[PDB]
């Protein structure tokens, strides 16, 4: 009963964790993936196999049809993952186009719903990357798709871009996050420099519940930890 | 037969007029769009319904087909319309999807062909947008794909991302272009401050030829005209 938000990625390390958090601090959670969530209270399916306009009315049918006359103090949108290659590779094309579907459909479609659902003075939070602040032809796609995510973002924290009064976006950058599959594969690295999922998830609660503590509307938010000290700045 | 350049979007009034002066200049011309224009010497024809690896596939073979292992000292991208829209409007996602593949799609196959023909020391072209460099609330899915250009444009420059050696990216961001359109919704606008078309061509042969005169590469370069002079800045 403290609030409502939805998490596009629940299926995620870093948005099963934020699910998770949401829920324990009394949040109603509602979860948008390829997959259901059995701890949201709600699950919004999508369908890989359809394209972006055919995702787009199905999810929105599917959130509608969840909330009736009831809003959301935030969107948090975590979903994508990663194929690189430079424009020599002989899947440039082909991961350029899994990149798009991955990080801009995403992004695109949590805002639509941010403007459809989100309280005026809400959050709606989306996933950059901090690669694509420069230069990336090892993984021209990745890179390009995230910069169109970072566009994105500086076009609705404008304006009359359709986002509710007052409401801000932020989008964040973080360098290393602490997950499963990090420590398998990186099973020597010194987590001294490794952000807990939790640094995130409690941010996220704090920018949700008091609008003063949030950076400014549009922040490129870069994340990094040294020495077991995390900290976030704006770029 | 002063050498061979394609010119992706020679249908367009830009395009055209590219296409015009390099065949006026002794270079033979492929044209790549969704029609065929009669005054090139290759056709290679684009099903604007097919993906983007399909539509990869089909662009790369015809031209390989045209070219039979001969390489090109130029490659000009200029395809490409508009769609508006901000996020609260009905067809956001719709028109971003429309300018992701008219706008991304083809820059990224453009640069696929270059990687693979392009002479050394040649030319890679695109068009950006001037509008880009900013937030674009009132067409957030046109911004979005320009932005993702531009990056891509600095992820090109950039060492082993596949393009030849000693050959240079360049992306155009004109302000306003004398064009047939232009001149008929906007009929009594001053074109003291109007681009005309061969303003473009001229620095197109111009860079192609003399390496010495191409600004730096991964430059963006906003084309601006007052009283009848027109500017290069480079971003």
């Amino acid at each position: 009963s403290s609030g409502k938000v939805i998490v596009y990625g629940g299926k995620g390390a870093l948005g099963s964790a934020i699910l998770e958090f949401f829920k324990k601090n009394g949040y109603t959670v509602l979860n948008i993936d390829l997959s259901a969530n059995d701890q949201a209270d709600s699950n919004i399916l999508v369908d890989g196999n359809k394209n972006w306009t055919e995702q787009e009315q199905s999810i929105l049918e599917q959130t509608a049809s969840s909330l009736q006359g009831s809003q959301v103090d935030g969107v948090f949108c975590v979903a994508g993952g990663w194929a690189g290659g430079s424009a020599s590779s002989k899947d440039f094309v082909k991961n350029a186009d899994l990149m798009i579907k991955q990080s801009v459909w995403s992004s695109a479609i949590a805002a639509k719903l941010a403007t459809t659902h989100l309280k005026p003075g809400g959050l709606l939070q989306l996933t950059g990357a901090a690669a694509a602040m420069g230069p990336t032809p090892s993984m021209i796609g990745y890179g390009m798709a995230k910069a169109a995510v970072h566009h994105l973002t500086s076009s609705l924290a404008a304006k009359d871009s359709g986002l509710p009064d007052n409401s801000a976006v932020l989008t964040i950058m973080p360098v290393t996050l602490d997950t499963p599959m990090n420590r398998k594969w990186m099973p020597n690295a010194d987590h001294s420099s490794w952000t807990p999922l939790s640094f995130i998830s409690e941010h996220l609660l704090k920018w949700t519940t008091e609008t003063s503590s949030r950076p400014s509307s549009g922040a490129l938010l870069k994340i990094t930890t040294e020495n077991g000290t995390s900290t976030i700045t704006p770029q």
